[PDB]
Parts: C-alpha cells; structure tokens; sequence
C-alpha cells in the first residue's frame, strides 16, 4: 500500500511478493519471498523507472496514485522486459497513453514480442545518453547479458542514484526497504545466493562494466535494485562483492553434492571429506535428494573446488543428481578444481556421464578417472579418497 | 510381529515398512512404504528363502523363533543379494553359522564383497538343479538380468509355489498379505508403478523367461515376491500384466512431461494435448516440477508417446526436466515415439539436449527439428503443435 519516499521526490512504489517459494519458474527458490521494485521520480516531467509482475499492477497504480491524485508520468523507462518488471505494462500504458518509452534496441524489440497490440511512443535509448525532467535527468549505461539482452541500468546524476534492475538485487520478502534495516549478513548471504544463481556465468561481463562505472567516476550514493532491499547505507559493500565473485579467486572452502542408494558412495564422500579438511581446507556436505540445488549452486560461488558423486543405475547416473549437474554446464563456474566418485555393482557408467558434464561446466578434474568403487568401499580405497581429497585441499591451498 | 503361513510349513516371516517413502535410495518413491517378504519352509529339514532390510532383521529372527525357537536352518536360499533382502544375512549367519547357503555364481560373488569376514557351507545353483527337504523339495531358475545379476527364483514343485524374489512384486505396506484381501485396481497399479520403474529396461528378458517358464509347462498356484502383496488367489492376472508390459505394444496414450518459466513452453504442451486428443488419443500432462517422476514413468509404461519440452536458460535444459530424461535413458523405453518442444528467448539450446536424450533413451522422434518458439506462441505456432499432436495421435492410431 504505502509508497516509500527514496529521498524528497524520489519513491519505491513496487509491491512485495510474500508467499511466493519459486521464481523463474520452478528454478530459484525463494525461501523468504521477493519484491518487485519500480521507482518513481517526481519532477517537472516525471518518470516511472520499471514496472511490476501483472499479478501486483494493483498495488502499483494504488502506490502511484498515492503520490500525485491523477497519474502524470511523462516517461516510462524499461531497464529490463523478463515479465517480473514488465507485466503491468500494459495496464500502465492504458492508464498513461502518451507516457514516453526510454529503452534499448532489444529492450523494444523484446517489448513489441511480449505484448504487441499495444501502441506507444518510444525512443531507443544508448548506453551514455540523457534525458531531462527539470531538476533532474537521467542518463542510462547499456548492460547487455548482465542477466539479458535488452537489460540496462538507469543513473540519477543528480542524487548519484543507481536503478540497475536485477543486478545488486536479493530476492528477500520485507516491510522494510533499506539495507541498514535489514542484517548485514543475512542480506548479504541473500545477495551471494542471487548471483551464484544468476549472474554467475556473466562474471567476466561483470567486472568489466564495474570497471567501466569506475573509470567514469560514477558517484554511486545509493543502489535500487528491482528485487530486495536498496542499498543505501553502504552500497560499496555489494559493489565490492560482486568485484570479488565476479573475479571468483575463491576461498579454501570445497563444496561435495552426492547422493547414494546403498551408503557406499556416501563413504566415499566422508573420507574425501575427512582428507579435505585435513588440508586445512573448509567443506560443505550436500546430499542432493535433501538439499536445494539453489543454496548448493549458492555456496559454489566461493569454493575452489566442486566434487560430484552418484552411484550408476542401468548404466547411467542417479537422476537426482542430474539438476545440479546440467545447472552447473550453463552457469559454468569461473576457475574450480573438482572430481568425481561413485560405486557401481559390475559394468559402471555414471562416472562418464559425471566427468563429461563437469568437463563442459569447465571444472578442471583434479584426476580424471576419478575414485570409483565396485559394490562396498575398502580400506585402500577410503584411504585413496583421502589422500585424493588430501591433494585438492593441497591444490586449493590459499 | 506373527508369521503367516501360505500354507502348512510355509510362512511369511518378513516386515512391513510403514514409513519409507524412498526406495533405493532417493531413486523409486513409495507413497505407500513396502515389506520385505521371507519365507520359511520347514520339512524334514526347513530352509529359508531370502532374509530381511538389516533394520529389521530383529523382526526376522523373532518371527522364526516363533515357528520353531532354537532356530534350525539347513539351508538359506539368496534369490537376491540387493540389500533389502541380504541385510540381514551376517545376522542370520550368526544365528545358524551350519547353515548351508544356496545361491547363484553372481549372487556368491556379491555376497563375499558385501560381506566377507563371514564364511558359510554353501554351493553355488543354476536352473533346473534341485534341492530336497523331505516332502518338499525345491528347485531354482537363473534369472539374469531381471532387475540384477544374481537374481533367481525358487520354485517349490509340491505346493506349485513362486519365490521369485523382487519380480512380480509391488512397493506397498499392509496389514494383509494376500492379493484376494486387497483391491484389485490399486494392488495392480502398484504392481505396474514397480514394473515401469525397475523392469522397464529388460522388457525382452521378462518375456523370454516368461516363454521359458511356460515351456517347461510350470505350474504357478501362487506367486510370493519379495516386497508387497502374495499372488495367492490369482497369479494368472498379474503373469498376463507382466507378459503385456514386457511386449511393450502399448495403447494409444501419450504422456506430455515438461516445465516452463513464463508458461509459453506450457502452451506448446496444451496445443500438442488438444491435437492429440482430437487424434483420439488419451493424454497425461506433467509439469515436472510438481510430479512425481516415479509416476510420471508408471504412465509411460503404456504411452506409445512421450513428449518433454522446456524453455532454454543458459543456453541448457532447466534442470527440473533433466531426473526424466536421463531415468529415460537408463530405462531404455521400448517402441516409443517422442517429440521435443520449448521456448527461447534469443539462442537456444534446450533443444538440442531434449532430442539428444530422448534419442539415447531409444525414443523416435516424430519429428527430429521438434516445435520451437521465440518468447511467446503465436497463432500458426500452436496451430503447428495442434497439427504435430494430430499427426502422432495418427501415427499411435491403434
Ligand atoms: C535398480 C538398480 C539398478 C542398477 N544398475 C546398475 C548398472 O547398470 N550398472 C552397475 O555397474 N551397477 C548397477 N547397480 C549397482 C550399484 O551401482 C551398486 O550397488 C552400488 O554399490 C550402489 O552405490 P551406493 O551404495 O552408493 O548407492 C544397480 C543397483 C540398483 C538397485
Ligand atoms: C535466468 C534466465 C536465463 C535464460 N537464458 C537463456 C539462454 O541462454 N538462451 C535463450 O535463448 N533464452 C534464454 N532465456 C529466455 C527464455 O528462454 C525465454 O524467455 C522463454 O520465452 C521462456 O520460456 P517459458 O515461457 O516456457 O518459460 C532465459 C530466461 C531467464 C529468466
Ligand atoms: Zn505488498
Ligand atoms: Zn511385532
Ligand atoms: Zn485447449
């Protein structure tokens, strides 16, 4: 209901999604919910930076109308088209004809696709140029891939705000807006969890246009994403963050997804275990048919290492671990060391399958033929899984 | 607790398992629990057929001392070495150390890697050697493959009594422990679930070691499995079931299984159903991520066609579809027709890995280059999927 004033003129008037546990679909899971951010900025020509997911167009108008009786908006700007942000188009532009469409190219191609019928002025707008509303402007800075195609940031010059759409965004479910009312780590836990699923297999896309906002000396006081808390206290705190992940040197930490039938490769997997930790080395031990392949995806981010294992079943791999394989070939994680294990009664295969999708996820296998075992671990072959883990711990170093 | 005699010196002395709900690890889904079935024959010297899950070998060992206290124990009969058949078998071998084990090659061989450390009188068993016991005898039939290895079935002439270990069996707890003391309809669902998920893939062996058995003119009055219900009052229904489902010709069914992020891929999935259903075919619609793929699979036993579609994310399959098609793979589907669908948004590449898989799974696909739209359908493009789904309910004709 109650829109939420950014700074005098400025204000959040998007709408929280609270019961939602599934967003794009049946992919990243939202324990705590989400937001669907869009900022409006009030001045001689006012602009509504984004919109909302249709099923929310409610709330939003309701917040616009909370701010000025019949709703101006002179501008309508779309970083971002996905649907989360631009469901209520529609119903906005019904609501404001003339509104004036500021995007990229393939932001309105995107656009014409996903809505079509629906007739507005527009004006392809390119990474460095600038409109006015009076007191206040609104240059915009292309970011293709940076999650899509048609994304884009929007930059308020004259208050140094940062709207980036997705980026810098969690996916958290709150009455609160501002990161200093929310826990430092919790929030940032939420924001790691966030890239590790997203932005993950644009890191080097990342860094760059970080670097780029750097050498323009882009004075960045305050960062809205369109999903979760803004980040007003301290946004050099998330900046920061996303240069680290997006470098992806990592941490001495080892993440081990597995699953198992009988218990022999979950053996196997304490004693990599046990040998990982013993090179001093950190490790997080996910049995796949109980854990969330999002929060596994999540702690990857900063492991150097990522060891799979599955038992074989008719000559192939157990399906549970088949999601977290194939997530991890597109997102394909910047530099890791991994392996793969498993047992098999006689003719064995999951290995293979194993080692090829870890191949192409470009995880660099500390020792091709990983330990397989046939029926029951031995005492050589525990040992074996130790010293095995004792060598990536080594490898990890740090 | 008590035993239950099948008849005169014949008892059921297993446990049924309430609370499981996941087999075989995280692999077979059993909404219902199971039991693991043992029986006892007591003649002139009483053997024991199989034993119990090691979690519930004090149930075993209670329910035999309830035949006869110092328990004897000639032979002991491995149909099976799996685990919830052979867990118990260091304990039963603790309990009688004389006896004398009867078994496969295969089976002995597992059994000495799964167990060592425990030596026993045994001697290994192939089809048509036979056993007495006084009254009754028993004599064994190699069963290869037929689910595993070392499989076999025991069959006991006198009583024309089956113990064919996990064949013929269906995941299912009961108080009860015949066929004619539970419902016909759900008991041979079950039976089916369990077929379509473990048996699938040696379709062709079940027949010929049904043609096998029919050869020697066997007479089977009664089939005991090693998990669910006792074929008791009617072996005939469920051999016919197997003997169908082995020859693999199916009905005109087709089962459509996808996922999808903004519902155009689901879409494609309704077009293709409505085509198909105007072909007069039967349709089953799975949205992955909220099925059961245990079920799934069950449907697929009778489908002629088997159709799975998803959007593209990071140039890969979403990971929800991925468990179907690689437990696809493994199971080896005989005489199916497919197809593949989905949407993308600007490269693509789901596409590839659906008709990839679904070839390697055995699966015909109606059309290699299956339906495929960029963003949202339009009206030719479901008009398309209509057609496609016309055109296999045409081919699926019946
Ligand atoms: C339904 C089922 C199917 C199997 N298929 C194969 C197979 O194709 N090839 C193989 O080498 N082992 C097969 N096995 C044996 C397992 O690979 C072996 O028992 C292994 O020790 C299980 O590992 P786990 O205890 O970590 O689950 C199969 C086992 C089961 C229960
Ligand atoms: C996280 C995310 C990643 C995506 N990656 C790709 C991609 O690599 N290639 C592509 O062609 N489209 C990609 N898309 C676009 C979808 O394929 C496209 O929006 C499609 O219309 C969604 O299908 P659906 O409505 O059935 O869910 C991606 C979309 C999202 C949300
Ligand atoms: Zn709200
Ligand atoms: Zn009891
Ligand atoms: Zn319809």
């Amino acid at each position: 209901s109650q829109p939420v004033a950014i700074t005098d003129g400025i204000y959040w008037v998007g709408a929280v999604d609270w019961n939602i546990r599934y967003f794009h679909g049946p992919a990243f899971s939202t324990h705590r919910g989400t937001t669907y951010n869009a900022y409006l900025i009030v001045d001689d020509k006012t602009a509504l930076v984004d919109t909302v997911y249709e099923p929310f167009k409610e709330e939003l108008i309701a917040k616009l109308k909370q701010i000025k009786d019949p709703v101006k908006l002179d501008y309508l700007v779309v970083n971002h088209t996905e649907s989360d942000h631009a469901g209520a188009f529609p119903a906005i532009m019904e609501l404001c004809p003339d509104a004036h469409v500021l995007c990229t190219q393939r932001a309105f191609d995107s656009l014409k696709a996903h809505y079509s019928h629906i007739d507005f002025n527009y004006t392809i707008v390119k990474t460095g140029t600038s409109v006015s509303l009076g007191k206040r402007s609104l240059t915009f800075i292309e970011a293709p891939m940076l999650h899509w195609p048609d994304s884009m940031f929007t930059y308020v010059p004259e208050e140094a705000l940062l709207l980036p759409n997705d980026a810098f965004g969690q996916h958290i479910a709150t009455s609160v807006r501002f990161d200093d009312q929310v826990d430092a780590g919790l929030i940032m836990d939420e924001a790691a969890k966030y890239y590790a699923n997203i932005l993950m297999p644009f890191s080097n896309l990342i860094t760059k246009k970080l670097d780029e906002i750097q050498k323009i000396n882009l004075a960045i006081k305050t960062i809205a994403p369109s999903h979760g808390i803004i980040w007003r206290k301290d946004p050099g705190r998330i900046i920061e963050a996303y240069a680290r992940w997006a470098e992806g040197q990592g941490k001495a930490k080892a993440v081990i997804a597995y699953d198992t039938m009988w218990l022999s490769t979950e053996k196997m997997a304490h004693a990599l275990m046990d040998g990982l930790v013993a090179g001093g080395c950190e490790v997080k031990l996910f049995k796949l048919s109980v854990s969330d392949r999002n929060d596994v995806i999540k702690e990857i981010l900063d492991a150097r290492a990522v060891l799979v294992g599955s038992p074989t079943i008719n000559n192939d791999i157990l399906p549970v671990v088949s999601p977290l394989l194939d997530d991890l070939v597109g997102l394909r994680p910047k530099n890791k060391v991994g392996l793969a294990f498993g047992a098999y009664g006689w003719g064995g295969g999951a290995q293979k399958i194993l080692e090829e999708r870890l191949k192409a996820a470009k995880i660099e296998l500390i020792a091709e033929p990983g330990p397989t075992v046939q029926w029951v671990p031995r005492g050589e072959d525990l040992q074996r899984c130790y010293e095995l883990g004792r060598k990536i711990a080594a490898r990890i170093a740090d």
